[PDB]
């Protein structure tokens, strides 16, 4: 389906397996 | 809700606080 | 407009030029 909003916490998110996941976990 | 397309400028973006921000910020 | 789902292969994606691109290519 279409992409929904990511969390409001001020952190950056990327898209993985139909979810928003913190960018920092990949870096 | 469903979010809008990111900028079309040829750069890569991540989602942060209800906006699109440049990936390069974090790399 | 709205954005289609990223690939569902378990990899992380970022948004670039109306496409999902692998985060890994930018690291």
């Amino acid at each position: 389906g279409y992409i929904p909003e990511a969390p409001r916490d001020x952190q950056a998110y990327v898209r993985k397996x139909g979810e928003w996941v913190l960018l920092s976990t990949f870096l």
